[PDB]
């Protein structure tokens, strides 16, 4: 059967309890900030290309205070989170910045803060809770940075776009947490509607919210429970790989760059660098067909795309693993189902499957059974994305 899903009620009761047993008093800010699956568009963010992602209903809230005396106080209650479950430090300053260290979970907050563009920003004391699996695959990591950045935004309000607060999570990622991702989790964290996928158009930042709310369709998630370290080290070889291509060709990025184009330049990169730009140039071109797919209602093509996706990232991009591909064989072979992939960075994590929502129920049996492992599953409709309620 499929994990539940604690409402945003259910988290925010279980913060304020929280907090108000740790702090002695009630919060006044609450916030939260979702996870997401990426439906199509895999690998492609930091390549100025296209992405097609939706927030779940899986999701971070950060419940808290402004403190008078400039320090930062906090604590959470996720399992999974790394020691000491608390944590205080004082503001940085001109003189003093914020350093990455242990616990790791406290250091996207620490990042956010570190690059919060406006000021005063006054010291703090906050709770946090998740549902979204710490490090699953589904941007547990994206969620607590936008969440710490929204309610910062209740602190000091910023003056800035969408975007600008989408780079900054991303900084804090990239700086704090050693991972140099592309701007799509933050940006779909912060811009989810209920109901909707978000096209993204990583070279211009121009947003599209797809409507995706149909009582017959479902999208099923599933957790494949594993997470090579390849996944940590591969992912910046995979971004100076294609960088090295783009640079070969003359282009700004590989959204300037054709399969054509490519192939008559073949004699100009590496075998394996030409197999990444072109899992990379074909994901761009699938991910604008499978926007128009789901538009169109045509759920057959939009799976046949997902497909294509996964065997491209398989086999062109290498970022799959025997596991995920187990998991995409199994859900292919059940009735029903549209398609299947790889979410997300890879060498583990989940996979999305789109198909008849009367079929979620078969598909969780079966693909359960052929998984040589201990698969979770999700399943979600399309969420808002980060919000604010005032206690
Ligand atoms: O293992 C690393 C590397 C792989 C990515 C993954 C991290 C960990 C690092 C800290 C310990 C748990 C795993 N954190 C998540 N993100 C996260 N989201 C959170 C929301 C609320 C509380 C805590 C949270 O941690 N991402
Ligand atoms: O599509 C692959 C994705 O991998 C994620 O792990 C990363 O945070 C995103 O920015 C995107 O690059």
């Amino acid at each position: 059967a499929a994990l539940r899903q604690p409402q945003v009620a259910e988290l925010l009761a279980e913060a304020r309890r929280a907090f108000r047993e740790e702090f002695g008093a009630e919060p006044e800010l609450a916030v939260s900030a979702p996870g997401r699956v990426n439906l199509i568009g895999e690998h492609t963010d930091y390549n100025q290309g296209l992405v097609l992602p939706m927030a779940l209903e899986l999701m971070t809230v950060l419940v808290g205070s402004p403190r008078k005396d400039g320090l930062v106080s906090l604590l959470t209650t996720s399992e999974g989170a790394d020691e000491p479950q608390r944590l205080q430090f004082p503001l940085p300053t001109a003189q003093r910045s914020l350093e990455p260290g242990t616990p790791r979970w406290a250091n996207y907050v620490k990042g956010v803060i570190q690059y919060y563009p406006a000021a005063p920003l006054p010291g703090f004391s906050a709770v946090v809770v998740s549902s979204v699996p710490l490090g699953g695959g589904l941007s547990s990591s994206a969620s607590l940075e936008v969440a710490t950045y929204t309610f910062l935004q209740q602190l000091c309000p910023d003056s800035g776009t969408i975007a600008a607060r989408a780079q900054v999570c991303q900084q804090a990622e990239h700086s704090f947490a050693g991972m140099p991702c592309g701007i799509m989790d933050q940006f779909i964290s912060l811009m989810g509607q209920k109901g909707h996928a978000l096209l993204i158009d990583c070279r211009s930042l121009e947003t599209s919210l797809v409507p995706l709310s149909d009582p017959k369709l479902a999208v099923l998630i599933t957790n494949s429970n594993v997470r090579h370290s390849l996944a940590s080290s591969e992912y910046p070889v995979r971004r100076r790989q294609c960088e090295e291509v783009a640079r070969a060709l003359g282009a700004a990025s590989l959204r300037e760059v054709q399969l054509e184009e490519l192939e008559a330049a073949r004699d100009l990169v590496s075998k394996e660098g030409f197999r990444r730009a072109r899992h990379v140039v074909g994901e761009i071109r699938r991910t604008a067909q499978a926007a128009a797919a789901l538009r169109r209602g045509d759920y057959r093509a939009f799976g046949r795309l997902m497909v294509e996706s996964h065997r491209s990232l398989r086999d062109d991009y290498e970022v799959s693993c025997p596991e995920l591909d187990q998991l995409v064989e199994a859900a292919l072979a059940v009735p029903g189902v549209y398609g299947s992939r790889m979410t997300g960075g890879g060498f583990g994590g989940c996979t999305v499957t789109l198909l008849e929502a009367s079929a979620a129920p078969h598909a969780m049996r079966h693909i359960q059974e052929h998984y040589g492992g201990t698969a979770t599953f999700y399943l979600s409709q399309a969420a808002d994305g980060a919000k604010v309620l005032c206690l």
